[PDB]
């Protein structure tokens, strides 16, 4: 029953809260328990479960969620190691000493950038599962970026690239974000696949 | 009824329990589990929103102003009730009213040393509101707690200094000598007089 404007807000509160908690790995959220829980609080009714039981359950949910996130990154690490292993054996892919793998789409004899240079580049970041995270081509505009002010994977690749060249990048996790994934779309230990074109040196 | 069996269910229950009490002290008495529980199923199933996000935000702010005035009234009512409780309890025999307005009833007398403001004290207590609703009980937790006299609320500071080691007293702390109109805890509403059954086990 959403007729009441109070219930309009009630629905939204549950809607927003539900979405927020779901992302925290609390897939196991049954609206039934919360329903009566609120009702007991609303009617000053007795707590069907005292704070002691509630405290224990909360910690369990936290640890379970933490260990789910641990497994996600650990499985992602193994998946990314595998992708690079197979991609490295592929003909047309060059593996550098750092483990960076690159495949030249367009070749050029333009100048090579240096660490003290700013470069205009067009890029499309993707994942091993193909989920696109950050794309200059999707935003439609070329982006000027400094060689020393970017992820270590791009730093190395850009210096190898000549002006006008377009390559496919397969940056290992260690040469990018690593297990530190402040980025939500990019989980921990995620190998980044990038389509990079060195439009010019600014 | 409700499962409340899965450790997930137990936890989900208290999210709503605390949420009801939190929102009730946020002026939102109008909340009903009819739609908040529905919302959880809708969102988790990625089912389409039953209301446009734009209308949702407008309603939130609509209730915000309604709840604001509601909070002022609930607080003023609790204050008048509390001050009246204090006056009536002060008229009772065995209740000593101090200059700060604090009232105390010595349940168990003793001639132990008197705690200084710098001392830490081992105390077993049972905090309750005027309606008997408990908020913090060292007894329900089962274990006494060592608390600093400087850290505690001004009502406890004064009372403990008057107490002696071994003494058990009943406290009637006015809102002014406690949290007051500010309600940092949902269990303690605004302008709420606190009732405490305290025993001074010892001084650390």
């Amino acid at each position: 029953e959403l007729k009441t404007p109070a219930q309009k807000a009630s629905y939204g509160i549950g809607l927003n809260m539900g979405k927020s908690l779901s992302q925290e790995g609390m897939d196991d959220l049954d609206s039934k328990a919360v329903a009566k829980g609120i009702e007991d609080a609303l009617g000053k009714k007795k707590q069907q479960l005292t704070d002691e039981e509630l405290t224990e359950a909360f910690a369990f949910l936290q640890k379970r969620a933490e260990e789910r996130m641990a497994a996600i990154g650990d499985e992602n690490a193994k998946a990314g190691k595998k992708f690079l292993e197979e991609n490295g054996k592929r003909d047309g892919v060059t593996t550098t000493a750092s483990g960076l793998q690159y495949e030249i789409v367009k070749k050029a004899d333009g100048p090579q950038p240096k660490a003290t240079d700013v470069v205009t580049v067009h890029y499309e970041g993707r994942l091993t599962d193909g989920t696109v995270f950050d794309s200059s081509i999707e935003r439609g505009s070329p982006i000027d970026l400094p060689v020393s002010g970017v992820i270590p994977g791009w730093v190395e690749a850009l210096q190898l690239m000549h002006v006008g060249e377009k390559i496919k990048l397969y940056i290992p996790s260690e040469l990018a974000y690593g297990a530190q994934s402040p980025s939500p779309a990019i989980p921990a230990n995620s190998v980044l696949v990038f389509d990079m074109e060195l439009l010019g040196i600014k």
